[PDB]
């Protein structure tokens, strides 16, 4: 057992609160512009075992993220007792909902099982997933876990849950981060909208199983303006939507029902989104990413 590799996508909630439970209205979406990937390499005789984070761009380190239990609990469960070298890279912020804690944890289960050389199924990196955000994050999130292994949208719905097929629309989607002090910049009459989403989750589901953009770009918008007609906005946020738009996003919305943990806009094509990304990072936006919807 000397060498293992793992990768992971993170997710996105399309609609949906943050950190949404069974029970709870959400779209969930595998987020393949996101990627975490873990190398873990035994070495030789004697040298230190060592740890390293890589983060791409100027993101910061997800300090609630304890990678250092994770690794603790590889070697001691499987009696490892030769030096490692463990990486992980991350592409994804900290605490954006981005899923950065589930894909962790799948690509370190992955990177552990090919190191051991042991097979891994779904149920079962499913199972250690959601076990290992647990002791490192502090909670596992079901619906994450799930959109990632699966590779398909996950829809919460009342009393029900179900697994899509893979997403397929025809567009683009401009996954923009605010940034951030160290902690991030994100955000009682809010019940309504939250009700309200649920219905606009609804259309969601089968708009998203006809592969109906136009549609989506509609279910967008009406869940921002249902947004700001319910709840105090903020000029800084809706200034860099603006901004999007003039630049010939079609569609516009916070995540996690108005946390706006990302600001996400849908465009026709990729120059369009490649222009989106332009103007809105030339307006602060300090990290952007596009998303191929897969039509
Ligand atoms: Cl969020």
């Amino acid at each position: 057992t000397r060498k293992g590799y793992g990768e992971s996508t993170g997710k996105i909630i399309l609609i949906g609160e943050h950190a949404v439970t069974f029970g709870e209205p959400a779209i969930a979406v595998p987020f393949n512009a996101g990627k975490i990937k873990v190398l873990i390499e035994a070495l030789e005789s004697g040298n230190y075992s060592s740890i390293k984070s890589d983060v791409y761009d100027g993101m910061l380190y997800d300090a609630p993220d304890h990678l250092k239990s994770l690794v603790n609990r590889f070697v001691e469960l499987n009696n490892i007792t030769e030096p490692l070298a463990v990486t992980i890279q991350t592409n994804l912020p900290p605490s954006r909902g981005l899923g950065s804690s589930a894909a962790v944890a799948v690509a370190f289960v992955r990177a552990s099982y090919d190191f051991l050389g042991k097979s891994l199924t779904k149920e079962e990196l499913i199972e250690k997933a959601n076990w290992a955000e647990q002791i490192a994050h502090g909670k596992p999130s079901g619906i994450d876990t799930q959109t990632i292994v699966s590779g398909k949208p996950v829809w919460f719905q009342k009393g029900h849950a179900e697994t899509l097929k893979t997403l397929s629309l025809d567009g683009y989607m401009v996954v923009i981060d605010t940034g951030v002090s160290t902690r991030q910049a994100v955000h009682p009459q809010y019940m309504s909208h939250v009700k309200h989403i649920g219905k606009l989750v609804l259309r969601a589901s089968d708009v998203i199983e006809h592969h109906k953009f136009e549609a989506l770009a509609d279910i967008f918008n009406e869940c921002h303006a249902d947004l700001k007609a319910l709840t105090v906005s903020h000029d800084k946020i809706e200034q860099l939507m603006k901004i999007g738009k003039e630049n010939g996003a079609i569609a516009g919305k916070l995540t996690g029902a108005g946390r706006g943990g990302s600001m996400l806009l849908l465009a026709k094509d990729l120059p369009t989104a490649k222009n989106i990304v332009k103007a809105v990072e030339k307006a602060g936006a300090a990290h952007t990413w596009i998303e191929n919807l897969g039509g």
